[PDB]
DNA sequence: CGTTGCGGCAAAGTTATGGGTAAAGTCACACGTAGTCACCATAATGAAATAAGATCACTACTGGGCAGTACCAGACTCGAACTGATG
């Protein structure tokens, strides 16, 4: 979706610390960050080319 | 030789020049000589002015950082429970 979310938001709907997470799974934790960045990175070359 | 003209000699005669002495002239004392523009250079300010300087205001150009975001673990601390020695 739209802004795909960050660690801090999903580690909020947990309700679990991002270590929680973090010592178990780092691949698909970076996984979903570098989809994250890679949005962001997106969007920011869309309105850079826009303005 | 007796007479006549000529020339030397030495007073004598005539001018000239620098002195002295009485005596006719001469002239200032009469309130009065200093006094007054004209002249152009130099100091010497005081004003006129400076030529540059000082600051305001605006216009445009270009360095460039801060509040905030985000991940990937390593490491210490400790609920919660397991398990062995003991009086």
């Amino acid at each position: 979706e739209e802004p795909p979310p960050t660690m801090e938001e999903v580690g909020k709907r947990l309700g679990h610390h991002n270590r929680t997470i973090s010592r178990h799974f780092p691949d698909l934790c970076s996984a979903i960050s570098a989809k994250c960045r890679n949005y962001n990175k997106a969007c920011r070359l869309k309105s850079i080319e826009k303005l």
